């Protein structure tokens, strides 16, 4: 037994806000969880088309790796990096050989407990790879929160700063962590398009925001630059390039000599209907960093996997770097079980499959909605762009640079959220304009068709513009 | 089941060469120590090898290993979870915060909200990030030799060169690199340590009116460089990685000159934290209350990742007005919460802070006696199972690493008294010795028995002769 | 009773290569070019060989090199002087002041106050403290290309790579070294020059609502990094080192841009200062007023060392409330004051000004006619003495060297098609040329007579005929 | 004819302000100036005991110097650094092989027009050419306002910042340039000393200064540290180091392979009655910075001289490096002048000499005045420590740590000077608590027994309490 009025009044005592001041907050209570549904504490069932925050992959509460996690409680127990485990040098293993078996690129993985982490990893081992100090990130980009992580996070509205409640005079950033000058942010790869839709490129076919970010890097001198950071769909930032993007920067990088770290946290492990997002781009990073769908989010894991070069480099000294934390034994039990079901079962295929699927029920909506301006992704990770159906321009004018400021009632995604939820369904996303939406690999033809319904019924009401 | 044999640790052992990268050895140098299994004080070699863990890992494991209340509710939160992320409420996330603030603390006036984190370096982020915006001031001021974390804004405030994720030399100490760029925008003052400005009598020196030069000196930084835009002086009460206790009076005084300035304290309980020092707290020796501290380590035991930050009533009201724009995946992880509500109520109920501050006291008596017998222990301090140990050429009495607390691991460790204490006590199946060149560094679970104290100190004793004996230079 | 000047020129040249610290030249294929006195737009060698200076120095020379009623005047001064700091007051500095804003500047009414320091780079130094000072905010915007001096505040904000104080090597562009350390705190965005997004036919980019696409990302940087935190942008109307002339409407967008946001904008006029663009000023071409504008070389036609920055009336008014902790040994210096004077009040009583405007008119007659005759000009642009000529393989249209500008020093000056136009104008006797490898730079004193101008195009006809006739590759 | 009042109406009109705000502001107009004083409009004579800014070390207006500037000006004209002239190579073989002939250390200089500009152009050498980036300043250090220069300036009062008028209701630092962390901020010589006045020594004899300022070193590699820069005696600071300070960190800077930067801005030419304040102690340098006494403020020149080493390392490669006036001829023709009329006339004796007497002058006040704790100095730069003589202890707490938002009527350097004027004599200090005294190298022994009766007469006054 759990009495839930307790836990509500402690959780709003004791535990620290975030989005929500303690004056508009109200707890959201999950008392359980099953395949894509979370169980509140009355028994209501909610479909969850965040997934989480796009991370729990595999599936909620996966009896295998729920199973796996209590075996490896009958032997541990905690050691840290220095001390060597079964299940930390097969989670490398199944990685390096089980997965990209096919690709020569891989080298070598360190496992820490958090993708924040494995970016901080990813940077410390660029820099002094390339002994450079420079990183080249995108505006929107989202590459987590911790000090280092946070540098290469261009998305405004999650950088851990302060907003007012329903007013956007009161953006109050982190004194001291507000900028970093060994950062520079690159265009984002949908800035370039002319008033028709049509890509801008210069006289050598380059896309131009592959253009500006070569400039850049020439201007700040190749030989201070140590990589260009992406993401290949804008997690958080809710965005995809245009196909030719991802393959340009890695020609470019190449051309200058300069690190790709293609961050996978998001789009890893079967979210995009490939073991990675860079896969479907035809070119190979030099280091990826992980997190979410590692574990599935079953316990807290991180790692990063850099080149054989990397890691032949690195091999040679004595590296002075220590995370209580990283390599915990239970943790990377989790981690081989949730691999190992991955693969066994084809989630990957399962995810592409679905993703063509929801394809197709898109296409449908946007028939019927003209509040969709359009709608691009791939598996279980889908942007729709929302769009005032009498303008046909975003409601947000300030777009992906808004704050959280800004009055939810204002906010077409919020709106779309509330209304979908009479329905029992998690849907919307995180940036005003432009719908998230993400579910596990393995989700069910009859929980995307609930879900699309419930979309169908949000689009009706943001349409009938009653809310404003 | 037919098999006999689960795991294959020769397979093992290669994919842990092949396919992991390294940290504190090359390639080339290094010997993999794999560990099967974990038991209360001790590691289970796959071929059986009992070892007696006096490192507690890294002084992280305070209940004992794999505690099988722990476990068990580990296993239960198992049956309904899965993950949910920060803005779901759960029982056991609430709980935790109840348990520390309410159970553990109750006692106190100080404290107001948690915000869990997986890792204690971004507990440390965390409250970097809420003392600038409560303050809404950039510098914090960090001393010498402090440890807090590796991550790029905890790495800010760690000035324990040896630990700063750059590389070095295999055995060579001309090859330093650091990571290039990592101190562009850092708003961070390094004062002095606490042990800091000594006669040679041994007594940390002091002004007219009593102040420590160490904190006086911190004081002059700060008006230095303003007070108006200092947020916080962050520490430790007993330095962990840099291996060091200070005066008595320091803690309280930095307290004082804090509250002075307008300045907030931070003190960084990751280590220190949950029974180690044998009281719930490191800072609670010292009769003055934090604005904010730091959790990890002894927060769950390491039995799943966890970290908190927990801050001040004042500090919290203020974030409550706003909305904080941050988010973590797996901050509040349930699983991980279950662990720490289960960590914390083993500990409240079979009265660990007790049983470290009794065990503390044996093996003050274990050292005096050890220091009588070896004229290379120069002195010794701590509390509870958190203890330093100075060691020194017997016939000089002066260290034997010249560089001391600012050496990089480009040293052999065959010229390393701790690494020297470390091999030889390995041959009695212990595990003893330090972090720094020149200190011991002895932590075990604060649960730890008389007989396993005693199976250390005299594997201690053994190894302390043969450093004496000055075979291995 | 004649006292000759004891001059060995040889001992000269031989102190000058051996006690002098080099720039832009290696030691070793450094050779000393001595000048023993100016006069007008010559430059005299001790032998008595005359050099037409079509660079006007460093476009610093405004009023004429010699000026012989500015040296009276400064003559006049040191029956009085002597050194005052800014502390005291001096007829000199008041009267400066005075004349820049009242003289001047009476028309608009945004100039509030002035500070006189010594050169353009302390000058810009200035107005970043004083935008961050009035806005309490850190970020300054720039541009790429955009030169804005070379001391350490004043070169965050240039992003011209070839001219950051950095060492390249000598003939090979594989060996450099930028200044280590130099940006750690910066709090500097990079906007696009205004020239950076053309089509084939050469049009700027706009989007459908009318906003050239430099504008347009500019904004949406602000917009990221959060207007809240930008103090100003910063800008020069005609790049001048990085030899650059924006569409006419980039200047009135960053205008509107900026009052739009909340932001400052601070117009860079040390080069294009003082009647060099055929007005008293370069912004004054397009209709708008700037915040805060910097001033040097043609503030005393580099008659002494001066520079200065003037302010709008309220950020005036905002300083004039509080006691602002700056001081400089030189600024105000009342003799550097008395050459300020003198040179303003020359160029005001004889119209230099609208002499430049009209020599600017006869040099566009000029350039129209060498391009009808030379394919190798692409195109060229400019007012006042300040032209910009681009220089094109005549067969192709586009550049010789690639990396334009953002080459290095590190390439062969045998590889650079300005520096083949300025070595075979020499043979003429004519100094023209450019700082950019594509780009001439093109300027004279204010004053310069037409039969100087055509001597000087004479000279580059004969240079482009050689560029065009395929020899030097 | 001169209209004055006009002359004050613009001053205070169209000026920017420095210290006063402009409600307190009243122009002090200086009409002429010859020798140790400053002739007002009306023709009221002040003598000159802060001799401007330290910077006026041949006297005001000296006659051969006007009359070489006025030559320069019958050839010049302007030509820049690419180009070589007379008056640029002389001045730095006199500063060579005339003043440091008997010294093998010095190589080549770098002219430029100001002590900042110098500071920045040494910051600059000592980076590059150890290829690192820290470099090591002391609390109370003075180095100049331009943003390089200030990072090491470590003086709370003069760092361009904004303080209130008689009050700490509004102070604000320059956002972006409030702290630098390629600096390091070392302790101040005399850091600490016991009870007893008793240098703090450790077992090798190393001064507690210098020991901390080495482990600083040694806990941020000293692999990453370019220099330690000093001032020999702190000018606006207003401090003199023990005897050995100097000398240890010479010798602890060649023991970590650092370079040592002496600025010698102020106390460079004479004004310590050495040509430098660094040989005093029996030391070289591997940089000096310039300026003040370089041309005794004639017009506006800075310099920076490298050692031979770095010099033959700066030689080997192409300087991308441009500052408009750096070597400008006219202002090197007086430089030329003004170091000629020095060494012809033995200023530097004359220094000396009038500091002995100096010296004997307060010895005698320090008899008479319990206010006076102690004071030290050479040649024509003093300190005189200033304390209650009741309490025995300084009447502004912060002391060097100050800020300008103090009321003036409570410092005690200020009711100094302010009675001191009374006597047609201008001597106080720039600390609250410092008295900081000079006055031109060639100042006669009546100008200084007029001075030295002023502040006798001033000292009384304070003693009195009258004021309080
Ligand atoms: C969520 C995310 C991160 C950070 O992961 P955490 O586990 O939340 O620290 C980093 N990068 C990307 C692309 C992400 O989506
Ligand atoms: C170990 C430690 C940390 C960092 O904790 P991780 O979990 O290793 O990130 C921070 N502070 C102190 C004092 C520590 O001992
Ligand atoms: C020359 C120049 C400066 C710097 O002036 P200096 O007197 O050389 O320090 C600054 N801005 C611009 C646009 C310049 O052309
Ligand atoms: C005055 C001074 C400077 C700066 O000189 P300016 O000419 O004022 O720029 C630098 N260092 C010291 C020690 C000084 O006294």
């Amino acid at each position: 037994k759990i009495n839930w009025e307790q836990v509500k009044e402690w959780d709003r005592k004791y535990l620290m806000r975030t989005f929500s001041t303690q004056n508009e907050y109200q707890p959201v209570p999950i008392e359980s969880t099953e395949g894509d549904y979370l169980i509140m504490p009355d028994g209501t069932r909610l479909l969850d088309f965040f997934n989480q925050l796009y991370c729990v992959n595999l599936g909620q509460k996966n009896q295998k790796v729920n199973a796996a996690i209590k075996e490896a409680l009958d032997r541990y127990g905690f050691v840290w990096d220095t001390y060597a485990t079964d299940y930390k040098a097969k989670a490398a293993k199944i990685i390096i050989e089980d997965i990209l078996g096919d690709e020569d690129w891989p080298g070598k993985v360190r496992f820490v407990s958090t993708g924040s982490e494995a970016v901080e990893t990813a940077l410390n081992i660029a820099r002094l790879y390339t002994n450079r100090p420079l990183v080249v990130t995108r505006e929107h980009d989202y590459h987590g929160w911790t000090g280092g992580a946070a540098t290469v996070t261009r998305l405004r509205s999650y950088r851990s700063g302060l907003v007012g409640e329903n007013s956007e005079s009161f953006s109050a950033q982190i004194p001291g962590s507000s900028y970093n000058s060994a950062v520079l942010m690159a265009p984002s790869p949908n800035m370039f398009q002319d008033s028709d839709g049509n890509l801008l490129k210069d006289e050598n076919g380059e896309l131009l925001s592959v253009k500006y970010t070569r400039r850049m890097i020439e201007n700040y001198g190749p030989e201070q630059v140590a990589a260009v950071i992406t993401e290949v769909s804008q997690g958080a930032g809710s965005a995809m390039p245009p196909y030719e993007y991802i393959p340009q920067i890695r020609k470019m990088t190449k051309e200058l000599g300069v690190l790709w770290i293609n961050d996978e946290v998001l789009t890893g492990f079967g979210r995009t209907g490939k073991w990675f997002g860079y896969q479907h781009y035809g070119v190979q990073p030099d280091i990826i960093t992980m997190g979410k769908g590692l574990s599935s989010s079953s316990l807290p894991a991180g790692a990063v996997l850099v080149s054989k070069e990397i890691a032949a480099f690195m091999d040679k000294h004595r590296w002075e770097s220590v995370s209580t934390y990283a390599g915990h034994p239970v943790a990377m039990a989790a981690v081989c079980a949730n691999l190992e079901v991955m693969m066994e079962e084809n989630f990957v295929e399962q995810a592409k499959d679905s993703g063509e699927y929801i394809r197709s029920k898109l296409e449908l909506l946007q028939e019927k909605h003209k509040s969709i301006g359009n709608f691009d992704g791939y598996g279980l990770l889908w942007i729709v762009d929302i769009v005032n159906a009498k303008t046909k321009t975003p409601y947000v004018k300030l777009d992906r640079n808004f704050t959280h400021g800004m009055n939810p009632n204002q906010i077409p995604t919020q709106i779309i959220m509330k209304k979908a939820l009479e329905k029992g369904v998690l849907i919307g996303g995180v940036m005003p304009n432009t719908m998230r939406i993400g579910a596990s690999l393995n989700v069910s033809r009859g929980d995307i068709d609930k879900a699309m319904d419930a979309l169908d019924y949000a689009l009706d009401y943001l349409e009938s513009g009653e809310w404003q």
